[PDB]
């Protein structure tokens, strides 16, 4: 014979047991970590974070820092001012930042 058609058949059957669809319940909602938060960096510069990382500022010599404020209230109000489209950076990632700034983040997250 010279027959090799199958229409749709390439793998075995089987069917869902009671419900064909699966539930959404949380996915990424850790409420305390999703509120946005500010904390006191040593030297009493205030800084902002979430579950996704820290607010970051590029300096004009093409340097980078954690975005810093003079009061907790400036930090909270800037974090609420999200219309700015605020830059965040990922905590302790492939480009190596100072270990003491990472150990502050491990002490806050």
């Amino acid at each position: 014979a010279t027959h090799a058609a199958f229409e749709y058949s390439k793998s075995i059957g089987g069917t869902p047991a009671l419900d064909r669809r699966v539930q959404d319940v949380n996915d990424t909602i850790s409420d305390v970590k999703q509120k946005w938060r500010c904390v006191v960096y040593p030297g009493n510069g205030f800084v902002s974070a979430s579950i996704f990382g820290f607010q970051a500022e590029v300096g004009p010599n093409n340097t980078r820092s954690i975005r810093k404020f003079n009061t907790m209230q400036q930090c909270i109000d800037f974090t609420f001012s999200d219309v700015i489209n605020i830059n965040i950076y990922n905590p302790c990632v492939v480009p190596n930042i100072n270990n003491a700034e990472c150990q502050f983040l491990k002490s806050v997250l």
